[PDB]
């Protein structure tokens, strides 16, 4: 038997231009990320995979394999109006 409505506004921080991964190649951040799982959300830096082109682990080649295949089309079927 309650609703309420609570609230609890935080000041602003107000950076700038940041995210760089020259030291870091490791690391997680807002406007970016130096973190390989970066690849999964999409926070890579512009410059991450420049100085992180060689951070990932091991990548293996050849594991399962498939593929697919479809191709279908048609449709026929005239008419003839009338009036009286």
């Amino acid at each position: 038997g309650s609703s309420g409505s609570s609230g609890i506004p935080g000041p602003g921080f107000t950076a700038g231009a940041q995210g760089s991964c020259s030291l870091r190649c490791g690391a997680q951040d807002g406007l970016c990320s130096c973190h390989p799982t970066c690849s999964g959300l999409g926070t890579c830096c512009e410059d991450f995979l420049d100085y992180c082109l060689e951070i990932l682990p091991s990548s293996g080649s050849m594991m399962g394999g498939k593929d697919f295949v479809v191709q279908h089309l048609k449709w026929t079927d005239p008419s003839g109006p009338s009036s009286g």
